[PDB]
């Protein structure tokens, strides 16, 4: 359906591009069985499709080793194809097929250098002497001979395009070289397999331009006009100028390229008249292609817009677009990345009808872009694109071109002890032996990050979870929420129920929240997006809540991600309480976080998680399950939670063996966690004066503490204090009571 | 343009996109503009005494144009060019599909009454989609990359009901396209108790659409507002997925603080233009999620900030007196603080009816646990009338939060049973008693007293 | 020979007077490229569509002579977000900053240098791969960096013997 335009259906003409171990430039080899399916003699001119609307004209040939599936062909006919080996071509005999009056060639500049020699006796005249080749024009055909062999393409053939040539046809080679960047870029150019990812959207383009110029029997027999006009609207670096590019460089249609800004001039109805100008020039040619880029730039909302200028193009747009008189086969194409700044009227079916979403791509369309990108590029047997697919979460495709980039130029430095930047030229060895590796994507997976994100972000202390110590049961509950929906997603569609996407920590300052918060972000396999809560807030009307709008918006395009609010009691509390705020902009704040984590859209893979030290004021709808599901009480270590944080205080430290950390935290009762960080870092410089000290009195006596002891622990210790009171305490265990209260049973078991 | 016209008599000039050349003149900041605007005016006039010539124009905005120009003399008639009822989409559809080759299945009264708010544009779109799918079923045969087509593939050709239907759920107005959001799929079965508010949702929306004649007959203008209030977690939200999904009229659906903007008058644009496209697309559903976001009690904001809030609120009012009776447009508010909302949207005209959605009773969680597990593999031994008796004062989301939580527990187990058949190799059909009982062991009550 | 496009955008952005001038300067005078210099606000101008027209007279004589450096100094003052900015020109400078770094018709040999105090004003469609390869942060200098300073600069004047450019770097 959807798909069908997009497969090949195993049509049996198509046949796989192979080696050719002995044919020349201008032939090609097929198995007998396929001849005697496609009823073609030896000899017999055929015509080969290619990619990009390149054709060529090989002499068909017998070959016992060919495949009936494959095709074997000399890599000329590919490169005059742009068909790389496996591709699927399809093979038809030439018809009217006839003789070359004259042909007319052009060597390339690389080559002609250093040719002393004329390049039509050394290369033309014996080749071209009784070869009786067929060639096409665009067909670059390399010649042996000489120092150096000479690439020949054959830019005109009479009669055009298709040619046999002959003894007495006429050869000559006057006339500029072909620029060997000019064949580089006729090389590079992308079709529809160079996209990757959003299959089902490259379907409908190619329906919506491909079907109507290829088949327009079946408009016609059907009786509908095909759509005109195809919007396409995504974030930044999804793809929408390179399907620009590859319908620009693979249609048949005549295409005209209008940049937004380009239109503007400074003579009063210049722009207007470069609009009309763009769109007669289209309908000149009958079937054509006006991809308008940047869209959003020449076409904003008619009521928003304060300039009579713009407004008037605007209108001139719409007027054009439908009217009086109506587009005579002219396909109209523009790409924005704010769809909603277009203006209303544009939206309607005269005009826009047709509006296809290029989005970020999953995992298996990351793994497609991934294969696309790294088929050119030189890689190692060692690397894995699966991986690298998996650990890349947010990334568009702009953002894995830049992790291609990034693994290259660090398997160039790998080798700057070799190459010198000094040194004119490069040894070939060295040539040989780089190629990227593994060790490289791997390096450019630690610096690589999405381009959402490059905004929101921020350094963050590189916190392990063996750092954290106690709090066994809140690690393994954060490491679940986290890897179970995008690990195991199929065991929740088993189940068929949603995973929950909130978790609250509460409990008295400096109990180890903001931790947790580092260690989730250093460690786990998502996006992570660290707000300060009152970072938001703006003195502008209604701009806070843009701000709000906004980082979620963020969270949404990079999911899975995280989404952490340091002091979630600052920018969500109960409503109505605030005197002045402005105008209430506390509240809306509110309201649009409310409406944000639970509302009419549909769930995505973001999860919310905020750390506050007062639960009690914060709003009673926030806490309700669906935002913030979970709540999580994290108290004051005890006394084997005491241990372990001395340990993993203490575990780079090096810590004399008489220190017993399990009688210091025997003593310490009530400690927080920053307590017990405080007596150690006490500890340590006490330390620090003891060699300071000894230092200097060496240094006096010529003109110590290898490691920390007992006393200066003890020193420590009598400088220590409880940093959380009593009240404080009473407090949040009364905010957990009137849960636990809440619950109505600590325990509940199913009748028997 | 005006002598060409007067000199080939009678003539018709035809103005497109007039509120392009004809702005208000104290808006326009051009000297070039003002002076075209004056020109038309004085070319009316002077039309006044030509015998022969009538000027007709056409304008997608009708208020920027010039009041001036709306005066009597100057464009003296104004037709206002509807959106077409139903047996309007019906007429437009005969015409459009008089060329098509229609199958003898496909009758076009049902997609007459399927569309809403379509303008007539949308319907040569929704034509023009069920073509396309009618060819994408025959592209198996067929393959683009052919050059010729077979005649019998061509001959079989035709649009059936099957394309009808496919577009239909594929279509949507153009007004619409403007403010479209993925909203789950969510049907009545889904939402647990409220039966009463279900059926009165379902009677308020469809009888003035179906029956406004009974209304007219006993001289009721029926009620266009609803304001849901109740404790967080029990289905306000819920109601309008189901109304979205189910209810066959359009929806918006518009979180509160999205329309206010920093620049002077741009809230208020955004109230106006939010209610027009609520109105071209009748009968239509205008939601307003947390309603006291945008109405709150009168003054504070003079008091303290802009004041624009006042404004904004004013101008919803405004609106909402605006929009006639026999339009079709019904206003449904949400809100779990309703004490703070302005009590001037809540007089009589205006969200005249209140529905207090309550914290769910017994039979009401015994529904709600029902919906939730009909998905999911359950062991028969799992008794929801316990549950149900054990929850006293919770809502639905923590009964939902349960379920999810057992459900967890359940993957957990599966998870650490394939570990151990992984690791000796170099379980749960269902959730049971034991996770639901671990679940409630975890849960807790969001709403206190 | 590794197959990839060398990188072609830089942004170099950190506080005041750290040396993101005097590094454009250092790589216009040791580059055999053909160096141009755009500042931020002396594009613009009040007529409409003059200001794009400039930009696309640089663009299109970096073009021209290959291999070339363009560097924009202050490009916060010509690149803010097109969501904030309310007046047209600066949506449409931006729009046309856009489609000339990256768009149909891409740049071969043109290498953008981009030298700006506060980054995150910056439109985040430039910030994308294709338009600004990547953002170099030239930050505070440490000791031994400010001493570093300090003998750069003080090669050329004349100094005592009792000078101790060590000491300098301590205080400072
Ligand atoms: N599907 C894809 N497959 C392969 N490469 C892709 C794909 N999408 C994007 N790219 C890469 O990203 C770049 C093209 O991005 P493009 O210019 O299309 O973005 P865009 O949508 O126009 O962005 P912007 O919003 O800035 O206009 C190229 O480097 C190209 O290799
Ligand atoms: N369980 C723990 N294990 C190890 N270190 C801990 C632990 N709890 C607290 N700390 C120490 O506490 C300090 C940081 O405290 P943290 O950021 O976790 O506090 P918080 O709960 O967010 O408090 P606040 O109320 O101030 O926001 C660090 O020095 C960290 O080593
Ligand atoms: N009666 C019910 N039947 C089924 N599910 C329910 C019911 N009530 C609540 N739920 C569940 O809880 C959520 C419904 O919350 P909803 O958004 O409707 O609440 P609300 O009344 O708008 O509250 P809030 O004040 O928090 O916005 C969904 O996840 C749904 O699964
Ligand atoms: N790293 C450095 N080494 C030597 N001199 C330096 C260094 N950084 C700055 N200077 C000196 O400081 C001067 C000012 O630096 P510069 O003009 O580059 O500032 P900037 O960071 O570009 O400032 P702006 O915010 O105005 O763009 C330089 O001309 C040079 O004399
Ligand atoms: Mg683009
Ligand atoms: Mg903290
Ligand atoms: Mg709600
Ligand atoms: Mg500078």
């Amino acid at each position: 359906l959807s798909t069908a335009i997009l497969k090949q259906k195993n049509r049996p003409n198509r046949l796989i591009v192979d080696e050719a171990i002995n044919e020349d430039n201008s032939v090609v080899s097929l198995s007998q069985p396929k001849m005697d399916e496609l009823q073609l003699f030896r000899g017999d001119t055929v015509l080969l499709k290619g990619k990009k609307r390149r054709e060529a004209v090989c002499i068909v040939l017998s070959d016992d080793t060919c495949s009936d599936e494959k095709i074997r062909m000399n890599r000329v006919v590919r490169n005059n194809l742009r068909v790389r080996l496996g591709d699927v071509i399809s093979i038809q005999p030439c018809p009217d097929v006839k003789y070359g009056k004259r042909i007319h060639v052009l060597p390339i500049d690389d080559t002609v250098e250093g040719i002393t020699g004329n390049l039509f006796e050394v290369y033309l005249k014996p080749y071209f002497l009784e070869a009786y080749r067929p060639i096409r024009k665009g067909d670059i055909f390399l010649v042996r001979g000489g120092m150096r062999a000479v690439e020949f393409k054959v830019v005109e053939t009479d009669p055009s395009p298709y040619c046999i040539v002959a003894p007495d046809t006429v050869i000559h080679c006057e006339g500029e070289p072909i620029k060997r960047e000019d064949e580089e870029e006729s090389l590079n150019e992308v079709g529809y397999d160079d996209i990757g990812g959003c299959r089902k959207q490259l379907a409908q383009i190619k329906e919506m331009v491909e079907l109507p110029l290829r088949h327009p029997a079946l408009f016609k027999e059907i009786g509908v006009k095909p759509p005109r006009g195809i919007l396409l609207y995504g974030p930044p670096g999804t793809g929408k100028t390179l399907i620009a590019r590859a319908v620009a460089n693979e249609t048949g249609a005549f295409f005209f390229l209008i940049n937004g800004p380009e239109i503007m001039s400074k003579l009063a109805g210049e722009s207007e008249s470069n609009l009309r100008k763009a769109f007669e020039e289209a309908e000149k040619n009958a079937p054509a292609i006006i991809f308008i880029d940047e869209l959003d730039a020449i076409a904003p909302k008619r009521e928003k817009t304060h300039g009579e200028v713009e407004r008037r193009i605007v209108s001139q747009l719409l007027t054009l677009m439908d009217g009086l008189k109506q587009r005579a086969h002219v396909i109209v194409m523009a790409a924005t990345n704010r769809p909603n700044s277009i203006d209303p009227a544009l939206r309607r079916f005269g005009r826009f009808d047709r509006e296809v979403d290029i989005g970020i791509p999953d995992a298996t369309g990351r793994l497609e872009i991934l294969q696309i990108h790294t088929k050119n590029m030189k890689l190692a047997d060692d690397v894995d694109l699966e991986q690298v697919a998996n650990e890349t979460h947010g990334h568009v495709g702009a953002d894995l071109a830049a992790l291609c980039s990034e693994a290259a130029l660090q398997a160039i430095r790998k080798k700057m002890d070799l190459i010198d930047l000094e040194d004119e030229t490069i040894d070939a060895e060295v040539m040989n032996s780089l190629a990227v590796t593994m060790d490289d994507f791997r390096w450019a997976l630690s610096q690589s990050n999405p381009s959402a994100l490059r905004e929101t972000v921020v350094e963050v202390p590189q916190v392990t979870w063996e750092d954290i110590g106690g709090l066994e049961d809140v690690k393994r509950e954060l490491q679940e929420l986290v890897q179970y929906p995008v690990e195991h997603p199929d065991k929740f569609l088993k189940f068929g129920m949603t995973p929950s996407k909130g978790v609250l920590f509460y409990g008295p300052p400096g109990c180890g929240k903001t931790l947790l918060a580092k260690a989730i972000a250093n460690e786990c396999q998502a996006n992570f997006i660290s707000i300060k809560g009152p970072e938001l807030l703006t003195m502008w009307f209604g701009e806070s809540e843009a701000n709000v709008r906004e980082i979620f918006d963020k969270a949404r395009q990079a999911a899975p991600c995280v989404l952490f609010f340091d002091q979630l009691d600052s920018i969500a509390k109960a409503r109505g309480g605030n005197i002045g705020d402005g105008g209430g902009a506390a509240d809306r704040v509110i309201n649009q976080i409310l409406t944000e984590m639970d509302g009419m859209s549909t769930k995505k893979n973001v999860f919310i998680i905020g750390a506050t030290n007062r639960p009690d004021i914060i709003d009673p709808a926030i806490l309700r399950p669906g935002r913030l599901d979970q709540l999580i009480y994290i108290p004051l270590p005890d006394e084997k939670s005491r241990v372990a944080i001395l340990k993993a205080n203490l575990r780079k430290s090096p810590v004399a063996k008489d220190v017993d950390l399990e009688f210091l935290a025997k003593m310490t009762n009530g400690f927080s966690g920053a307590d017990l960080t405080e007596i150690c870092q006490r500890a340590c410089k006490l330390a620090i004066r003891e060699s300071i000290e000894s230092e200097i009195r060496r240094e006096r006596e010529r003109q110590p503490v290898p490691e920390i002891r007992r006393d200066h622990f003890e020193e420590a210790m009598r400088f220590a204090r409880r940093s959380v009171s009593d009240n404080d305490i009473r407090k949040y265990e009364m905010f957990a009571q009137t849960l636990q209260q809440s619950r109505g049973f600590g325990s509940f078991r199913f009748p028997s």
